[PDB]
């Protein structure tokens, strides 16, 4: 077989994830392909009678009717549905990709929103601090056999704080703390993640990189989504890649006796949990007081709480409630505790990485592949 | 049987809870009678292999070794043990009670620490807001069949914000939102709580009222406890009455098929969970930045985290992990969300009770038994 090495174009990448994910519940939605329709979720009254094994005992349980007790919360409202317009968004993106540039002017710029940041590897180190912090609040440990799943979280987090081109992400030009993306894929193989699970997580990452890049490369896209609230939420969940991170978290945390994690068999519960965590994050950040948001911000908040309570209740009865309830609601404890968000409250500064944290993070840095400008990161590690 | 109506003296109350609780793990400790020795707890390494039914999946899971990732957390340190001095504390209290006054000068004064508070029934209303807020974050609902268990939480919370004499608490002179203590006991009977469970919760409340009153009535007591850290913690857990509140929460939340909640059969897990919640509260309040604390506050914090992680790990394997893990760690999400603590951050003000919260709280007020000065509380309810 002749050795071909051409990096796919963004158009070909888009086509590839279209073919892999297929359509969601709307025809022509690929690759925006969720099967759960958030707008149709129903909330059932709680009878108060629960078995010890009931899923309500996992995660954080805050009933809808109790939310008025908390001033930072309140009442809920069903969101308007524009989800059936998804085919129009995909058609628009197909057209844009016929003449899209492979590079943007600000590629490589820091976008963390914290003026202290001047080195992109230092930003990656902070993102790695955050990635282990999320992993822990989801229920995970720091054992060495999950090293590369944690690196995956880092790759999922850094595109928000550093502008990365999908091409450079794919072809090894971009490195996260010295790691190429292929290093993560190869590492997941060394850890024993099945090839099918790796490729699902891989395609989710492709989709994240593409959708986040389109938001910056195509000036028509965000205006097109901003006015379609329910659709913007679908899109934001893809740019957050909570689904890909969840798949690998489940692989690390699931009962060994249980079979491998297949999205084909568990898409419903995984999608519900991925949406719940995104909504919880936005809930918690707003409540604490730290543009994609459109229209009346007060109404958008009532919609998030509507979605949150229904996502969480549905997760009560799902086969993996024992992981997905906590994944869905973890923002309620990780946002108040994590430096990432406390730094923003404190005038968007940077907390020092003390020696204990630095020693934890040291092994995640491939110092041999860093640029000379970054050889001195994590010095106390 | 001749009708006798004399209110017990504080000495007789003390004797009664001594006879009821008996000794803890130290001889002569009654009624400071915990059987678990916090100082002896051991932390086991996590193998990372867990069944779906493992208790680690309940509550919030933050491993000890991950805590350095969070600037507001850090490392841990084992506390020094003075628990075997408990007999000296009880002996001292026995002597003080031989000539103790039945009334203190500031009895009836507001002690909430929020200058806005001028009416003790309004303070009780705010405490009721908080009581339902704690109940919800523990996992409970607002269903009417748990009304009087929630009133119990209110009685457990108000002694911190209003100075109450044990005599007036007992004999019906003190009313919480128009409810006497006997009204709560009778209400718990109407709700179907077994007599033995009610009397356990009752004795826990007696013990809370006595121990909190002794701290103010006996100027020698706090100096005696302050220097015995591990003992002060035992005492503070009794003044918080997390054990009594837990017993009734479990009654409301437990599997119906399971038997009644008997402290005689479940004291170990209940004590561990009661300690964990108190330690979590203090952890979370300090981390957020809101005197019993003695010596080097930095060291005391390392001790709290030591106790927290060991309490939580032990709860993984207990029969009621499916309730007690969340009870133990709930402070990690209820402290950031509850008005009680947000008010203190905001210059110890009072957030308005909006119409939604007021409508929730209305049924907990017995307006027929309020003093005329308080007839206008919760007007929007
Ligand atoms: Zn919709
Ligand atoms: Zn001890």
């Amino acid at each position: 077989t002749p050795t071909k090495m051409a990096t796919l174009t963004t158009k070909q990448m888009w086509q590839t994830i279209k073919d892999y994910f297929g359509d969601g519940f709307v025809t022509g939605s690929a690759p925006i392909s969720y099967n759960v329709h958030t707008c149709d979720m129903q909330l059932q009254p709680d009878s108060g009678i629960h078995a010890a094994s009931d899923g309500i005992h996992y995660g954080v349980q805050i009933s809808e009717d109790s939310m008025p007790l908390f001033s930072i919360m309140g009442d809920t409202a069903a969101p308007p549905c524009t989800c059936h317009r998804v085919d129009e968004i995909v058609k628009h993106i197909d057209e844009f990709l016929e003449r899209a540039p492979e590079a943007l002017p600000d590629d490589g710029a820091i976008t963390s929103g914290k003026p202290c940041d001047t080195n992109p590897d230092q930003v990656s180190l902070y993102a790695m601090r955050d990635s282990l912090s999320w992993w822990v609040h989801w229920g995970g440990n720091l054992r060495p056999e999950h090293y590369w799943k944690q690196i995956y979280i880092g790759f999922a987090a850094i595109p928000d704080d550093v502008q990365i081109s999908p091409r450079e992400f794919l072809d090894g030009t971009y490195r996260y703390l010295g790691h190429t993306w292929d290093d993560c894929l190869s590492g997941l193989e060394e850890e024993g993640v099945s090839p099918d699970e790796i490729e699902f997580a891989n395609m989710c990452m492709w989709r994240q990189m593409l959708t986040q890049w389109l938001e910056k490369a195509d000036p028509e896209l965000l205006p097109l989504l901003k006015g379609k609230i329910s659709l913007m939420l679908q899109y934001r969940v893809l740019t957050a890649n909570t689904l890909g991170c969840l798949a690998l978290f489940m692989n690390a945390t699931a009962d060994p006796k249980d079979g491998p994690i297949h999205y084909a068999d568990s898409s419903y519960e995984m999608e519900i949990a991925s949406v719940a965590q995104c909504v919880t994050l936005d809930m918690a950040k707003e409540a604490m007081g730290i543009e994609v948001v459109a229209g009346d911000r007060a109404q958008r908040k009532r919609e998030l709480r509507w979605i949150y309570v229904r996502c969480m209740q549905i997760l009560e009865s799902q086969p993996h409630a024992h992981m997905l309830r906590r994944y869905g609601s973890a923002g309620l404890h990780y946002v108040p505790m994590m430096d990432r968000y406390l730094e923003r409250v404190s005038g968007h500064t940077r907390f020092p990485i003390r020696d204990g944290a630095a020693r934890i993070l040291e092994r995640f840095i491939n110092r041999a592949e860093l640029p000379k400008e970054s050889e001195d990161i994590n010095p106390n590690g």
